[PDB]
Protein backbone atom coordinates (compact mmCIF):
# COMPACT_ATOMS: atom_id res chain seq x y z
CA UNK A 1 0.00 0.00 0.00
CA UNK A 2 1.82 2.47 1.55
CA UNK A 3 4.52 0.36 1.51
CA UNK A 4 8.31 1.41 2.02
CA UNK A 5 11.48 0.45 -0.09
CA UNK A 6 14.73 0.26 2.06
CA UNK A 7 18.27 -0.50 0.33
CA UNK A 8 20.93 -0.58 2.69
CA UNK A 9 25.01 -0.49 2.06
CA UNK A 10 26.43 -2.38 4.57
CA UNK A 11 29.89 -4.52 5.26
CA UNK A 12 27.98 -6.57 8.73
CA UNK A 13 24.15 -6.79 6.56
CA UNK A 14 23.04 -10.14 8.71
CA UNK A 15 22.88 -7.27 11.64
CA UNK A 16 19.41 -6.21 10.04
CA UNK A 17 18.09 -9.65 11.34
CA UNK A 18 17.14 -7.78 14.15
CA UNK A 19 14.49 -5.59 12.49
CA UNK A 20 13.77 -8.12 9.58
CA UNK A 21 13.18 -11.55 11.48
CA UNK A 22 11.18 -10.54 15.02
CA UNK A 23 8.16 -8.22 16.58
CA UNK A 24 6.75 -5.26 14.27
CA UNK A 25 9.52 -4.80 11.72
CA UNK A 26 10.07 -8.34 11.38
CA UNK A 27 5.60 -9.04 10.44
CA UNK A 28 5.87 -5.65 8.48
CA UNK A 29 9.29 -7.47 6.52
CA UNK A 30 7.02 -11.02 6.05
CA UNK A 31 3.53 -9.12 4.95
CA UNK A 32 5.26 -7.10 2.48
CA UNK A 33 4.75 -3.89 3.74
CA UNK A 34 8.66 -2.89 4.56
CA UNK A 35 11.48 -4.29 2.05
CA UNK A 36 14.79 -4.62 3.64
CA UNK A 37 17.43 -4.86 0.93
CA UNK A 38 21.38 -4.78 1.34
CA UNK A 39 24.17 -4.42 -0.15
CA UNK A 40 27.63 -5.48 1.17
CA UNK A 41 31.02 -3.43 -0.05
CA UNK A 42 32.90 -6.67 0.53
CA UNK A 43 31.10 -8.00 -2.39
CA UNK A 44 32.16 -5.30 -4.89
CA UNK A 45 36.17 -6.15 -4.41
CA UNK A 46 38.24 -6.76 -6.37
CA UNK A 47 41.15 -8.49 -4.63
CA UNK A 48 42.07 -11.58 -3.24
CA UNK A 49 41.61 -10.23 0.57
CA UNK A 50 38.35 -8.42 -0.20
CA UNK A 51 40.08 -5.37 1.08
CA UNK A 52 37.23 -2.80 2.30
CA UNK A 53 39.38 0.19 4.60
CA UNK A 54 41.66 2.16 3.17
CA UNK A 55 44.41 4.54 4.39
CA UNK A 56 43.61 8.63 5.03
CA UNK A 57 45.60 11.10 3.42
CA UNK A 58 46.88 12.93 5.90
CA UNK A 59 47.80 9.93 8.51
CA UNK A 60 45.99 9.74 11.24
CA UNK A 61 45.39 6.63 13.26
CA UNK A 62 42.35 5.17 11.75
CA UNK A 63 41.25 4.00 8.70
CA UNK A 64 38.31 4.64 5.86
CA UNK A 65 36.10 2.85 4.40
CA UNK A 66 37.63 2.47 0.86
CA UNK A 67 35.96 4.56 -2.17
CA UNK A 68 35.55 1.80 -5.07
CA UNK A 69 33.66 -1.11 -3.06
CA UNK A 70 31.75 1.37 -1.41
CA UNK A 71 31.21 3.64 -4.24
CA UNK A 72 30.03 0.30 -6.38
CA UNK A 73 27.70 -0.59 -4.01
CA UNK A 74 25.56 2.38 -3.91
CA UNK A 75 26.03 2.77 -7.60
CA UNK A 76 24.13 -0.90 -7.30
CA UNK A 77 21.27 -0.41 -4.67
CA UNK A 78 20.80 3.27 -6.45
CA UNK A 79 20.17 1.08 -9.95
CA UNK A 80 17.75 -1.24 -7.58
CA UNK A 81 15.90 1.57 -6.60
CA UNK A 82 15.03 3.19 -9.56
CA UNK A 83 13.88 6.52 -9.33
CA UNK A 84 13.46 9.10 -6.48
CA UNK A 85 15.37 7.02 -3.89
CA UNK A 86 16.84 9.65 -1.24
CA UNK A 87 20.34 8.24 -0.20
CA UNK A 88 21.01 8.61 3.59
CA UNK A 89 24.50 8.56 5.45
CA UNK A 90 24.24 7.78 8.81
CA UNK A 91 26.33 10.22 10.87
CA UNK A 92 27.01 12.44 14.26
CA UNK A 93 27.51 14.83 12.17
CA UNK A 94 24.39 14.81 10.47
CA UNK A 95 21.17 16.33 11.46
CA UNK A 96 19.81 15.41 14.42
CA UNK A 97 16.46 13.11 14.25
CA UNK A 98 13.68 13.75 16.07
CA UNK A 99 9.98 13.04 15.52
CA UNK A 100 9.28 15.33 13.33
CA UNK A 101 12.10 14.60 11.18
CA UNK A 102 11.01 10.69 11.33
CA UNK A 103 8.17 11.67 10.15
CA UNK A 104 9.47 13.61 7.46
CA UNK A 105 11.58 10.56 5.69
CA UNK A 106 8.26 8.42 6.05
CA UNK A 107 7.45 10.19 3.16
CA UNK A 108 9.89 8.52 0.87
CA UNK A 109 8.66 5.54 -0.48
CA UNK A 110 12.21 4.53 -1.38
CA UNK A 111 15.36 5.48 0.83
CA UNK A 112 18.96 4.01 0.41
CA UNK A 113 20.82 3.81 4.07
CA UNK A 114 24.47 4.17 3.94
CA UNK A 115 26.16 2.85 6.78
CA UNK A 116 29.90 4.24 7.91
CA UNK A 117 32.44 1.85 9.61
CA UNK A 118 36.54 2.57 10.49
CA UNK A 119 36.59 6.31 10.69
CA UNK A 120 33.30 7.04 7.82
CA UNK A 121 34.04 7.52 4.55
CA UNK A 122 35.42 9.66 1.72
CA UNK A 123 34.23 13.92 1.94
CA UNK A 124 33.94 13.65 -1.78
CA UNK A 125 31.25 10.50 -1.61
CA UNK A 126 29.15 12.74 0.83
CA UNK A 127 29.22 15.22 -1.92
CA UNK A 128 28.70 13.38 -5.07
CA UNK A 129 26.37 10.06 -3.66
CA UNK A 130 24.46 11.36 -0.56
CA UNK A 131 21.56 13.63 -0.48
CA UNK A 132 20.99 13.99 3.37
CA UNK A 133 23.07 13.21 6.64
CA UNK A 134 21.11 12.85 9.48
CA UNK A 135 22.45 11.72 13.26
CA UNK A 136 20.38 9.43 15.88
CA UNK A 137 21.65 11.49 18.51
CA UNK A 138 24.95 13.25 20.21
CA UNK A 139 27.03 10.18 20.57
CA UNK A 140 29.45 8.10 18.73
CA UNK A 141 29.07 4.78 17.80
CA UNK A 142 31.35 1.30 16.12
CA UNK A 143 29.07 1.93 12.89
CA UNK A 144 26.12 2.92 11.52
CA UNK A 145 24.19 0.11 11.04
CA UNK A 146 22.32 0.54 14.81
CA UNK A 147 21.84 4.19 13.98
CA UNK A 148 19.71 2.63 10.14
CA UNK A 149 17.99 0.15 12.14
CA UNK A 150 17.08 2.76 14.42
CA UNK A 151 15.95 4.81 11.26
CA UNK A 152 13.95 2.03 9.32
CA UNK A 153 12.06 0.86 12.90
CA UNK A 154 11.05 4.76 13.57
CA UNK A 155 9.84 4.83 10.10
CA UNK A 156 8.34 1.90 9.45
CA UNK A 157 5.51 2.83 12.39
CA UNK A 158 4.17 4.84 9.65
CA UNK A 159 3.38 2.56 7.31
CA UNK A 160 -0.18 1.91 6.81
CA UNK A 161 -0.48 -1.39 8.88
CA UNK A 162 2.35 -1.97 10.32
CA UNK A 163 0.83 -1.00 14.09
CA UNK A 164 -2.64 -1.75 15.45
CA UNK A 165 1.25 15.08 19.96
CA UNK A 166 4.42 16.33 21.31
CA UNK A 167 4.71 15.58 24.67
CA UNK A 168 5.73 12.96 26.87
CA UNK A 169 3.69 9.63 27.67
CA UNK A 170 1.40 9.15 31.02
CA UNK A 171 1.98 6.76 33.65
CA UNK A 172 0.66 3.48 32.37
CA UNK A 173 -0.39 0.54 34.70
CA UNK A 174 -1.67 -2.83 34.74
CA UNK A 175 -2.82 -5.95 37.16
CA UNK A 176 -1.91 -6.40 40.11
CA UNK A 177 -4.20 -3.80 41.65
CA UNK A 178 -1.40 -3.37 44.20
CA UNK A 179 2.31 -4.01 43.80
CA UNK A 180 4.94 -4.06 46.96
CA UNK A 181 2.13 -1.48 48.26
CA UNK A 182 1.56 0.63 45.61
CA UNK A 183 -1.74 0.96 44.32
CA UNK A 184 -3.07 2.02 40.94
CA UNK A 185 -4.68 5.60 40.71
CA UNK A 186 -8.74 5.16 41.37
CA UNK A 187 -9.74 7.33 38.81
CA UNK A 188 -7.94 4.13 36.34
CA UNK A 189 -10.85 2.07 38.10
CA UNK A 190 -14.00 4.45 37.82
CA UNK A 191 -14.71 3.96 34.07
CA UNK A 192 -15.29 7.43 33.83
CA UNK A 193 -13.78 7.66 30.48
CA UNK A 194 -13.92 11.51 29.98
CA UNK A 195 -11.54 11.50 33.74
CA UNK A 196 -9.51 9.34 32.22
CA UNK A 197 -8.78 10.88 29.67
CA UNK A 198 -8.31 14.18 31.34
CA UNK A 199 -5.75 12.54 34.26
CA UNK A 200 -3.51 10.87 31.20
CA UNK A 201 -3.31 14.31 29.60
CA UNK A 202 -2.78 16.32 32.83
CA UNK A 203 -0.06 13.39 33.69
CA UNK A 204 1.45 14.12 30.55
CA UNK A 205 1.84 17.81 30.98
CA UNK A 206 3.37 17.46 33.91
CA UNK A 207 5.96 14.97 33.41
CA UNK A 208 7.07 16.70 30.24
CA UNK A 209 6.88 19.94 32.41
CA UNK A 210 9.36 18.45 35.15
CA UNK A 211 11.73 16.27 33.09
CA UNK A 212 12.14 18.14 29.80
CA UNK A 213 10.38 21.96 30.29
CA UNK A 214 12.00 22.80 26.54
CA UNK A 215 9.78 20.71 24.83
CA UNK A 216 6.85 22.75 26.21
CA UNK A 217 8.44 26.11 25.01
CA UNK A 218 7.99 23.96 20.92
CA UNK A 219 4.18 23.74 21.78
CA UNK A 220 1.21 25.84 21.38
CA UNK A 221 -1.04 24.56 24.05
CA UNK A 222 -4.52 24.34 23.80
CA UNK A 223 -7.30 25.86 26.58
CA UNK A 224 -7.68 22.74 27.80
CA UNK A 225 -3.73 21.57 27.91
CA UNK A 226 -3.37 25.30 29.26
CA UNK A 227 -5.39 24.95 32.21
CA UNK A 228 -4.11 21.05 33.37
CA UNK A 229 -0.81 22.03 33.14
CA UNK A 230 -1.95 25.26 35.37
CA UNK A 231 -3.50 22.29 37.95
CA UNK A 232 -0.46 19.86 37.81
CA UNK A 233 2.17 23.13 38.55
CA UNK A 234 -0.16 24.47 41.50
CA UNK A 235 -0.61 20.83 42.50
CA UNK A 236 3.39 20.40 42.54
CA UNK A 237 3.43 23.51 44.48
CA UNK A 238 1.05 22.88 47.13
CA UNK B 1 40.52 -5.99 33.15
CA UNK B 2 38.14 -2.86 33.15
CA UNK B 3 35.68 -5.26 31.18
CA UNK B 4 31.81 -4.59 31.70
CA UNK B 5 28.85 -7.28 32.14
CA UNK B 6 25.50 -6.41 30.69
CA UNK B 7 22.42 -8.34 31.44
CA UNK B 8 19.21 -7.57 29.18
CA UNK B 9 15.81 -8.19 29.62
CA UNK B 10 14.13 -8.51 26.47
CA UNK B 11 10.96 -10.46 24.78
CA UNK B 12 13.52 -10.77 21.61
CA UNK B 13 16.93 -11.55 23.01
CA UNK B 14 18.18 -13.01 19.51
CA UNK B 15 18.11 -9.36 18.22
CA UNK B 16 21.30 -8.50 20.49
CA UNK B 17 23.27 -11.11 18.11
CA UNK B 18 23.91 -7.79 16.10
CA UNK B 19 25.92 -6.52 18.42
CA UNK B 20 27.37 -10.02 19.86
CA UNK B 21 28.19 -11.71 16.69
CA UNK B 22 29.34 -9.02 14.63
CA UNK B 23 32.32 -5.89 14.57
CA UNK B 24 34.14 -4.20 17.23
CA UNK B 25 31.33 -5.51 19.68
CA UNK B 26 31.96 -8.90 18.47
CA UNK B 27 35.24 -9.07 18.91
CA UNK B 28 34.38 -7.45 22.86
CA UNK B 29 32.27 -9.95 23.28
CA UNK B 30 34.42 -12.93 22.00
CA UNK B 31 37.29 -11.75 23.61
CA UNK B 32 35.92 -11.37 27.37
CA UNK B 33 36.14 -7.56 27.16
CA UNK B 34 32.31 -7.44 27.07
CA UNK B 35 29.69 -9.55 28.38
CA UNK B 36 25.99 -9.38 27.15
CA UNK B 37 23.37 -11.85 28.88
CA UNK B 38 20.04 -12.02 28.42
CA UNK B 39 16.83 -12.75 29.82
CA UNK B 40 13.60 -13.41 28.24
CA UNK B 41 10.22 -12.80 30.08
CA UNK B 42 8.36 -15.33 28.20
CA UNK B 43 10.77 -18.05 30.23
CA UNK B 44 9.03 -16.91 33.39
CA UNK B 45 5.52 -17.12 32.62
CA UNK B 46 3.13 -20.53 33.77
CA UNK B 47 0.33 -20.00 31.69
CA UNK B 48 0.38 -22.46 28.73
CA UNK B 49 0.07 -19.49 26.34
CA UNK B 50 3.05 -18.11 27.36
CA UNK B 51 1.45 -14.73 27.90
CA UNK B 52 3.89 -11.96 28.27
CA UNK B 53 1.33 -8.64 28.00
CA UNK B 54 -1.73 -7.64 30.39
CA UNK B 55 -4.42 -4.74 29.71
CA UNK B 56 -3.75 -1.14 30.72
CA UNK B 57 -6.05 0.07 33.81
CA UNK B 58 -8.57 2.51 32.64
CA UNK B 59 -9.05 0.96 28.68
CA UNK B 60 -7.08 2.75 25.77
CA UNK B 61 -5.56 0.99 22.71
CA UNK B 62 -2.45 -0.35 23.84
CA UNK B 63 -1.45 -3.65 26.27
CA UNK B 64 1.59 -3.19 28.78
CA UNK B 65 4.13 -5.93 29.58
CA UNK B 66 2.62 -8.20 32.09
CA UNK B 67 4.19 -7.67 35.71
CA UNK B 68 4.57 -11.14 36.92
CA UNK B 69 7.12 -12.40 33.91
CA UNK B 70 8.82 -9.13 33.46
CA UNK B 71 9.64 -8.80 37.55
CA UNK B 72 10.76 -12.38 37.74
CA UNK B 73 12.99 -11.82 34.70
CA UNK B 74 14.36 -8.76 36.21
CA UNK B 75 14.99 -10.55 39.83
CA UNK B 76 17.25 -13.12 38.34
CA UNK B 77 18.84 -10.82 36.21
CA UNK B 78 19.62 -8.81 39.38
CA UNK B 79 20.69 -12.09 41.68
CA UNK B 80 23.13 -12.77 38.59
CA UNK B 81 24.40 -9.30 39.01
CA UNK B 82 25.30 -9.55 42.16
CA UNK B 83 25.94 -5.95 44.09
CA UNK B 84 26.46 -3.08 42.18
CA UNK B 85 24.40 -3.09 38.82
CA UNK B 86 22.47 -0.31 37.93
CA UNK B 87 19.34 -1.04 36.24
CA UNK B 88 18.25 1.10 33.30
CA UNK B 89 14.87 1.61 31.44
CA UNK B 90 14.84 2.50 27.58
CA UNK B 91 12.45 4.63 26.91
CA UNK B 92 11.31 8.26 25.62
CA UNK B 93 10.90 9.26 28.94
CA UNK B 94 14.32 8.97 29.75
CA UNK B 95 17.52 11.19 30.45
CA UNK B 96 18.46 12.16 26.78
CA UNK B 97 21.59 10.12 25.98
CA UNK B 98 24.81 12.20 24.92
CA UNK B 99 29.05 11.60 24.88
CA UNK B 100 28.97 13.09 28.01
CA UNK B 101 26.82 10.36 29.23
CA UNK B 102 27.98 7.39 27.81
CA UNK B 103 31.10 8.13 29.71
CA UNK B 104 29.13 8.78 32.75
CA UNK B 105 27.22 5.06 31.99
CA UNK B 106 30.50 3.42 31.02
CA UNK B 107 31.59 3.80 34.71
CA UNK B 108 29.73 1.08 35.93
CA UNK B 109 31.33 -2.36 35.86
CA UNK B 110 27.81 -4.00 35.40
CA UNK B 111 24.45 -2.44 34.01
CA UNK B 112 21.13 -4.40 33.60
CA UNK B 113 19.16 -2.82 30.77
CA UNK B 114 15.21 -3.42 30.64
CA UNK B 115 13.78 -3.31 26.83
CA UNK B 116 10.34 -2.30 27.35
CA UNK B 117 7.61 -3.55 24.36
CA UNK B 118 3.98 -3.03 23.68
CA UNK B 119 3.25 0.69 25.35
CA UNK B 120 5.79 0.34 27.79
CA UNK B 121 5.99 -1.28 31.74
CA UNK B 122 3.72 -0.15 34.50
CA UNK B 123 5.16 2.11 36.72
CA UNK B 124 5.02 1.11 39.80
CA UNK B 125 8.13 -1.06 38.56
CA UNK B 126 9.43 1.76 37.56
CA UNK B 127 9.31 3.16 41.35
CA UNK B 128 10.38 -0.06 42.47
CA UNK B 129 13.03 -1.75 40.05
CA UNK B 130 14.33 0.66 37.80
CA UNK B 131 17.53 2.72 38.78
CA UNK B 132 17.84 5.36 35.81
CA UNK B 133 15.35 5.62 32.81
CA UNK B 134 17.52 7.05 29.62
CA UNK B 135 16.22 8.14 25.84
CA UNK B 136 18.46 7.55 23.08
CA UNK B 137 16.59 10.46 21.12
CA UNK B 138 13.47 11.95 21.07
CA UNK B 139 11.80 9.69 18.50
CA UNK B 140 9.43 6.64 18.79
CA UNK B 141 10.36 3.05 18.15
CA UNK B 142 8.51 -0.33 18.15
CA UNK B 143 10.65 -1.50 21.60
CA UNK B 144 13.56 -0.48 24.14
CA UNK B 145 15.99 -3.51 22.28
CA UNK B 146 17.72 -1.09 19.29
CA UNK B 147 18.26 1.59 22.25
CA UNK B 148 19.67 -1.12 24.31
CA UNK B 149 21.95 -2.59 21.66
CA UNK B 150 22.81 1.53 20.92
CA UNK B 151 23.32 1.94 24.47
CA UNK B 152 25.81 -1.47 24.91
CA UNK B 153 27.57 -0.32 21.75
CA UNK B 154 28.69 3.08 22.94
CA UNK B 155 29.82 2.18 26.25
CA UNK B 156 31.72 -0.34 24.49
CA UNK B 157 33.89 2.05 23.36
CA UNK B 158 35.20 3.10 26.70
CA UNK B 159 36.12 -0.61 27.53
CA UNK B 160 40.10 -0.83 27.70
CA UNK B 161 40.88 -3.31 24.43
CA UNK B 162 38.06 -2.77 22.22
CA UNK B 163 39.46 -0.05 19.87
CA UNK B 164 42.80 0.43 18.28
CA UNK B 165 36.49 16.82 22.33
CA UNK B 166 32.73 18.44 21.90
CA UNK B 167 33.40 19.30 17.78
CA UNK B 168 32.30 17.72 14.73
CA UNK B 169 34.73 15.33 12.70
CA UNK B 170 36.94 17.03 10.14
CA UNK B 171 36.48 16.04 6.48
CA UNK B 172 38.60 12.58 5.46
CA UNK B 173 39.63 11.70 2.17
CA UNK B 174 41.14 8.08 0.94
CA UNK B 175 42.27 7.42 -2.22
CA UNK B 176 42.04 8.14 -4.91
CA UNK B 177 43.66 11.35 -5.37
CA UNK B 178 41.06 12.76 -7.70
CA UNK B 179 36.94 11.34 -7.66
CA UNK B 180 34.66 12.57 -9.80
CA UNK B 181 37.08 15.95 -10.22
CA UNK B 182 37.59 16.44 -6.77
CA UNK B 183 40.35 16.38 -5.62
CA UNK B 184 41.79 15.74 -1.79
CA UNK B 185 42.79 18.93 -0.36
CA UNK B 186 47.06 19.84 -0.58
CA UNK B 187 47.71 19.85 2.81
CA UNK B 188 46.95 16.96 3.83
CA UNK B 189 49.57 15.52 0.92
CA UNK B 190 52.31 18.14 2.33
CA UNK B 191 53.13 15.49 4.77
CA UNK B 192 53.68 18.96 7.56
CA UNK B 193 52.31 17.37 10.39
CA UNK B 194 51.33 20.40 12.05
CA UNK B 195 49.68 21.91 9.37
CA UNK B 196 47.93 18.69 8.76
CA UNK B 197 46.31 19.25 13.00
CA UNK B 198 45.41 22.59 12.93
CA UNK B 199 43.37 22.24 9.33
CA UNK B 200 41.62 19.40 10.70
CA UNK B 201 40.71 21.25 13.75
CA UNK B 202 39.57 24.09 11.91
CA UNK B 203 37.44 22.38 10.04
CA UNK B 204 36.44 20.57 12.57
CA UNK B 205 35.55 23.73 14.13
CA UNK B 206 34.26 25.70 11.03
CA UNK B 207 31.36 22.40 10.50
CA UNK B 208 30.24 22.82 13.90
CA UNK B 209 29.47 26.51 13.58
CA UNK B 210 27.80 26.28 10.31
CA UNK B 211 25.68 22.69 11.21
CA UNK B 212 25.60 22.84 15.78
CA UNK B 213 25.97 26.27 16.85
CA UNK B 214 24.90 25.30 19.56
CA UNK B 215 27.44 22.63 20.59
CA UNK B 216 29.94 25.84 20.67
CA UNK B 217 28.26 27.84 23.37
CA UNK B 218 29.14 24.32 25.97
CA UNK B 219 33.01 24.63 24.93
CA UNK B 220 35.20 26.86 26.52
CA UNK B 221 37.37 27.10 23.43
CA UNK B 222 41.48 27.13 23.80
CA UNK B 223 42.86 29.95 22.35
CA UNK B 224 44.09 27.91 19.12
CA UNK B 225 40.54 26.75 18.61
CA UNK B 226 39.21 30.57 19.39
CA UNK B 227 41.85 31.94 16.43
CA UNK B 228 41.45 29.08 13.92
CA UNK B 229 37.55 29.60 14.52
CA UNK B 230 37.54 33.10 13.62
CA UNK B 231 39.86 32.15 10.50
CA UNK B 232 36.79 30.11 9.84
CA UNK B 233 34.37 32.40 10.13
CA UNK B 234 36.41 35.01 8.62
CA UNK B 235 36.82 33.11 5.29
CA UNK B 236 33.58 32.37 5.05
CA UNK B 237 32.34 35.67 5.50
CA UNK B 238 34.67 36.37 2.55
C1 LIG C 1 32.76 5.64 13.43
N1 LIG C 1 32.05 6.91 13.24
C2 LIG C 1 32.13 7.90 14.26
C3 LIG C 1 31.30 7.27 12.06
C4 LIG C 1 31.67 8.47 11.42
C5 LIG C 1 30.94 8.90 10.32
C6 LIG C 1 29.84 8.12 9.85
C7 LIG C 1 29.48 6.92 10.45
C8 LIG C 1 30.19 6.50 11.55
C9 LIG C 1 29.74 5.23 12.31
N2 LIG C 1 29.37 5.57 13.67
C10 LIG C 1 28.21 6.37 13.95
C11 LIG C 1 27.24 6.68 12.97
C12 LIG C 1 26.13 7.46 13.31
C13 LIG C 1 26.07 7.88 14.65
C14 LIG C 1 24.92 8.71 15.11
N3 LIG C 1 25.05 9.39 16.37
O1 LIG C 1 23.93 8.83 14.41
C15 LIG C 1 27.05 7.53 15.57
N4 LIG C 1 28.09 6.79 15.22
C1 LIG D 1 6.74 1.53 22.70
N1 LIG D 1 7.30 2.63 23.50
C2 LIG D 1 7.07 3.97 23.08
C3 LIG D 1 8.04 2.47 24.73
C4 LIG D 1 7.54 3.16 25.85
C5 LIG D 1 8.25 3.09 27.05
C6 LIG D 1 9.45 2.33 27.12
C7 LIG D 1 9.94 1.61 26.02
C8 LIG D 1 9.25 1.70 24.83
C9 LIG D 1 9.82 1.01 23.57
N2 LIG D 1 10.11 2.02 22.56
C10 LIG D 1 11.15 2.99 22.74
C11 LIG D 1 12.11 2.89 23.77
C12 LIG D 1 13.10 3.87 23.89
C13 LIG D 1 13.06 4.89 22.92
C14 LIG D 1 14.09 5.98 22.96
N3 LIG D 1 13.83 7.15 22.17
O1 LIG D 1 15.08 5.87 23.66
C15 LIG D 1 12.11 4.91 21.91
N4 LIG D 1 11.18 3.97 21.83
Amino acid sequence: GSHMWIGVISLFPEMFKAITEFGVTGRAVKHNLLKVECWNPRDFTFDKHKTVDDRPYGGGPGMLMMVQPLRDAIHTAKAAAGEGAKVIYLSPQGRKLDQGGVTELAQNQKLILVCGRYEGIDERLIQTEIDEEWSIGDYVLTGGELPAMTLIDAVARFIPGVLGDGLLDCPHYTRPEVLEGLTVPPVLMSGHHEEIRKWRLKQSLQRTWLRRPELLEGLALTDEQRKLLKEAQAEHNS
